[PDB]
This record gives structure tokens, C-alpha cells and sequence, in this order.
């Protein structure tokens, strides 16, 4: 279940996580509506948009 930013994202609401563009990270799973992804990166673990985000072997 690893995947990569596919553009940077600024935490802003509640538990959101910050990420950068060709960062690797996990995703332990989705908001109700798929829109959120809960990923965990080398800085922490929150939600990022899910399309912001795509697998990478």
C-alpha cells in the first residue's frame, strides 16, 4: 500500500498531513466518501486528498 504525492499539500484543517510532491508514503485507509486518504509519512500520520496521491512499486 505505497504510494507517492503527485503534488505538494499544506495541512490546514483538522488532522491533516503534509506532504511534498514525489514523496513516498502509506495509507492506512479513507474518509466516508474516499475523497481523504489517512497516510503515514516519515513526518507523521494525517489526511491527505486522495487524488492527490498514486501506488508506486
Amino acid at each position: 500500500n505505497l504510494f507517492v504525492a503527485l503534488y505538494d499539500f499544506v495541512a490546514s484543517g483538522d488532522n491533516t498531513l503534509s506532504i511534498t510532491k514525489g514523496e513516498k508514503l502509506r495509507v492506512l485507509g479513507y474518509n466516508h466518501n474516499g475523497e481523504w486518504c489517512e497516510a503515514q509519512t516519515k513526518n507523521g500520520q494525517g489526511w491527505v486528498p486522495s487524488n492527490y496521491i498514486t501506488p508506486v512499486n
